């Protein structure tokens, strides 16, 4: 928990196809924006812990002088076991992936899982230490103890004795934080790009400094605010120049990116971000963010700045982040073909044509492949900007990061819990393709299908009530939505889960259709394997979903998980040997389970089960039959310890065999003349390290010197 396990999962982001299909101009745009993002992500070290910048500098020197493979021999010569050496690599990979020594998931410190005395032998005997003996000794003295310290006040991000933070000086309390917020509010000044430093005089009187992040120092709209203030008896000073040499690098790259931008919204947003990072102006960043919202469906999508305020103990200061995510043009093309045949494909669905929408509208779904996501962590989706005023007047972007979602489940053979040995190789090979098919169907044909029957305030219907027949009754429709009731309002508790279930089930049902598979590029045995793995993944995910059921509250904590479990329950109810979940004894003697899906019964048993289930789901949804809908859905979503599945017992097994969150390796891009190439790394701790070793080829040592200088300037505050 305060360590990352030696066997931590690792996945590499796949942006290969998408990047290949970028034009030369879009490649150069993505190249410079990626450089901007990776440069800026370095500031996150300063925004994490006093020691983080030095740890980064030290690890970076170490791995530059010796590859993880060259250091390996050195480590063994110093008497580290293979496991101790792996513990170091995992630790370094963790620092790099979090931009600091605190997990971005949980905000808890992590330390190396090996004796400090052994690590010291490796560091001080390294080639880096041979090249710069005083500097490496100095870095180790500076960060060695803190690298390992689990003093209670350092275990978590926070204030005082409860935690550590570099958003504020070490002497700050929540009272200080609130006072600063009141001051900033009074001056209409955003906290997002700020830190708070408190000096205390001989009499214990506090003096406050609000420091803005900017290239420019304290030697536009910002200029007038850089001065002294008195606020409720407290002196306040507003200054700027935080992270200046890092932001200078960011700005250089944003300026270069402008040459390759796709439209004037992109050109203007980048000019505004440059002003923001140069002057320290959130007002400028908001203007840029407005332009960004106006830039609809760009091929190369990006955002950059002090965006999220989760890690500030007070919750108002942003952590730096930057991303570049791209439209996969091949996937766009496939989706367009799916949409072009939507009329025909919809007719295959198990409800009557009268229960279908009068005309097909492509749902508002956007998926992009991440090329770069810099900072402390990579989310599987984005929903931004966070500026409430802008969200209301202009809107926001809500986008899936498809290649990050694609590695949500296990991507390594040895991590495939609950699968039979003979399914493991297939699963690893066909997982990616099956995901692409499932997503496209789910989002487009799943959420894009089905009509609600509505009676309005005048008594008028949106369907032909004289002639539409409920296939379950053989009679005219007698149940419908009234009083402006909606799906969400009528089916309060289950609306979201039931709809995801219906959409996921459309995915499984339509992935059987040879025309769908042909669009996605699959025929023959390969198409059969894509089908099988899609279904296998779904049933395994329904077992795994039990983590998100709370037995004591008889309550499901996550809509999507509940939906997956329901699908499992539908396929189990079908019987005939299609799917079984059996509690077993693991190879280690502890409780385990086996998911067995008979591929030969998917069409003959699975298809008709989903036919019946989907027909029921839609009829009950269309007619707004909440009592019927609740009975059906809550029935399947019920978790009991009944044999032979013993799902409550299995939930414990699921939690037992649960492993920590995986690390994600990201690619690099390299410029040669006007050509940009993609560099990829192995999915391992060594691979992730190498990805960072190669990330700053022009100026890595300059950046490390910048980081340690900035850290040293502020060291007295902690
Ligand atoms: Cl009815
Ligand atoms: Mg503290
Ligand atoms: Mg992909
Ligand atoms: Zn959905």
């Amino acid at each position: 928990q305060y360590i990352l396990p030696n066997d931590i999962g690792v996945s590499s982001l796949d942006c290969r196809e998408a990047f290949r299909l970028l034009s030369p101009t879009e490649r150069l745009y993505a190249y410079h924006l990626s450089r901007a993002a990776w440069y800026g992500g370095l500031a996150v070290l300063l925004q994490t812990s006093p020691e983080a910048p030095y740890i980064y500098a030290l690890l970076s020197r170490l791995f530059r002088a010796q590859d993880p493979d060259q250091l390996h021999q050195h480590a063994l010569a110093e008497g580290l076991t293979e496991e101790e050496y792996q513990a170091f690599l995992v630790y370094a990979a963790g620092v790099y992936s979090n931009m600091g020594n605190y997990k971005s998931f949980g905000d808890t410190k992590f330390v190396p899982n090996l004796p400090k005395e052994k690590l010291e032998r490796v560091i001080l005997g390294s080639e880096a230490a041979q090249q710069h003996p005083e500097e490496v000794r100095g870095l180790w003295q500076t960060c060695g103890e803190l690298m390992f310290s689990l003093e209670p006040r350092l275990r978590h991000l926070g204030l005082g004795k409860e935690g550590i933070t570099t958003y504020f000086s070490g002497n700050c309390t929540m009272e200080d934080a609130k006072l600063a917020q009141d001051f900033l509010d009074s001056q209409n000044l955003s906290a997002y790009n700020t830190r708070l430093f408190k000096e205390v005089d001989g009499e214990g009187k506090p003096y406050y400094e609000v420091r803005l992040a900017s290239v420019l120092g304290s030697e536009s709209e910002v200029t007038s605010k850089l001065k002294s203030y008195e606020f409720r008896g407290s002196p306040f000073q507003v200054t700027r120049g935080d992270y200046a040499p890092i932001l200078q690098k960011v700005v250089e790259q944003l300026e270069k990116a402008k040459a390759y931008a796709a439209n004037s919204h992109q050109g203007q947003m980048l000019a505004q971000y440059i002003e923001s990072f140069t002057q320290g102006s959130i007002e400028a960043h908001k203007r840029g963010s407005r332009f960004w919202i106006q830039d609809k469906g760009p091929i190369v999508e990006s955002y950059i700045g002090f965006i999220e305020s989760y890690r500030d103990p007070f919750g108002s200061r942003g952590e730096f982040e930057g991303f570049v995510a791209v439209v996969n043009k091949a996937m766009s093309a496939k989706f367009e073909r799916l949409v072009a045949s939507a009329e025909q494909l919809l007719k295959e669905l198990p409800w009557p044509p009268t229960f279908e929408k009068d005309k097909f509208l492509t749902p508002d779904f956007t998926s992009l492949d991440v090329l770069t996501f810099a900072g402390s962590g990579i989310p599987a989706g984005i929903n931004i900007p966070n500026y409430d005023d802008l969200r209301q007047t202009e809107g926001f972007k809500n986008v899936s990061l498809g290649n990050v979602l694609a590695v949500a489940y296990a991507t390594q053979r040895e991590k495939l819990t609950f699968l039979e040995e003979d399914d493991k190789d297939l699963y690893i090979l066909w997982k990616g393709p099956s995901f692409d098919v499932q997503v496209g169907l789910h989002e487009l044909l799943g959420h894009g299908s089905g009509k609600l029957f509505v009676q309005d305030e005048k008594g008028a219907f949106n369907f032909d009530q004289e002639t539409v027949i409920n296939p379950e009754t053989g009679e005219q429709i007698q149940s419908w939505y009234r009083s402006g009731e909606t799906w969400d309002s009528k089916f309060s508790t289950i609306a979201s889960s039931y709809e995801e279930c219906r959409a996921e089930s459309v995915g499984l049902y339509l992935c059987l259709h040879p025309q769908v598979l042909e669009i996605f590029g699959f025929e023959g045995a390969d198409a059969e394997d894509v089908i099988y793995v899609n279904w296998l993944n779904m049933v395994r995910a329904g077992l795994l979903a039990l983590e998100f059921y709370t037995p004591e509250a008889f309550n499901w904590r996550q809509a999507h998980m509940q939906a997956r479990f329901v699908i499992l329950r539908v396929l189990l109810e079908a019987g005939e040997g299609l799917v079984t979940i059996t509690p077993t004894t693991g190879s280690d003697g502890r409780p385990d389970a086996r998911v067995r899906l008979d591929r030969s019964k998917i069409r003959s048993v699975g298809k008709p089960a989903l036919e019946r289930f989907l027909r029921r789901l839609q009829v009950l949804k269309s007619t707004g039959d909440v009592a019927g809908g609740r009975a059906l859905y809550e029935g399947y979503a019920t978790v009991t310890d009944a044999p032979p599945e013993c799902f409550l017992t299995l939930r414990d097994t699921v939690l037992l065999r649960k492993e920590s969150r995986k690390l994600i390796v990201q690619p690099n891009t390299r410029l040669e003349g006007s050509d940009v190439q993609l560099l990829e790394y192995e999915a391992s701790a060594a691979g992730l390290i190498r990805s960072f070793s190669e990330r700053f080829p022009e100026d890595g040592p300059e950046l490390e010197e910048i980081l340690t200088q900035l850290a040293t300037a502020d060291a007295r505050f902690w």
